[PDB]
């Protein structure tokens, strides 16, 4: 048992800002979002997924200038969560054996829901 | 394990477009939505449910049927390719929940194997 | 069991003392009142209660315990609690989110 939800306004992601993007998204993530019909929506969705996933872990919370590059969404095909660094340790350290995530958006906002297994 | 989410703008469903409705909704689905206070919201909700459900399987949407009765959780009933690919993935059950406000509808589904 | 609920932030009238006090526990009310956006907070807890009820498959009965830096916990009472045991529901988890427009909550129940 673990569940997480995250909703983001599409305009919360500034795509121009290379520093922020590259800082928070893995290369496979950035390449995926860039290839989408709406790049900004795509980043907003992946961002929601990262947040939703972290929430489903239920761990010592995060915060600026903490980064979410740890939590990777691999959309290669249903999404896949792959954890790294602290994210990964704290997940094993909580007994979390798997995380699943789904993502959606419309014109207004993006939503992501994650469920964790322990 | 399996989760799906889908969000739709209420105005993505044109209730007037008989072709589209008839192509994507089963007769009982159509009857249910039609009997609701807000028909367009109802269709947008059932549509989100179908999308969410398909996503939770991890594999036209008339195959995925949502059987709703107000005051009782919706039920998912799969058909055709939807059904095969679900058994073919080991999916033993799918649950769905639906909601909307003035702006949009959201649905979340979880699948079991 | 799964439940989702989405609410417009403005669906909660904080000036409606009757509704607030009828639907939220004192802990709940105290929590929401201490937040940066009180109305968003109430809208979020409200979505959670609704989401949780849906996941049971069967609202002051359904209480959401919130403290910052932590995931919410569901604690059931009264009829809510009986009907949950009476359904074999062994645990309920909930997550909450909002933006400027609306709040969303998703709950999953165990049997």
């Amino acid at each position: 048992g673990g569940v997480g939800v995250d909703v983001e306004l599409i305009t919360s992601i500034n795509v121009e800002n290379d520093t922020f993007i590259e800082r928070n998204f893995t290369p496979q993530e950035i390449e995926y979002c860039s290839a989408q019909p709406s790049v900004q929506s795509s980043f907003a969705g992946t961002w929601s997924a990262k947040e939703a996933v972290f929430k489903s872990l239920g761990v010592k919370s995060l915060g600026g200038g903490a980064a979410l590059k740890d939590i990777e969404i691999v959309r290669t095909n249903a999404p896949a969560v792959e954890l790294h660094g602290n994210a990964k340790k704290a997940a094993e350290e909580a007994g979390v054996t798997d995380v699943k995530v789904s993502i959606s958006h419309d014109d207004l906002q993006a939503v992501a829901v994650a469920v964790s297994t322990k």
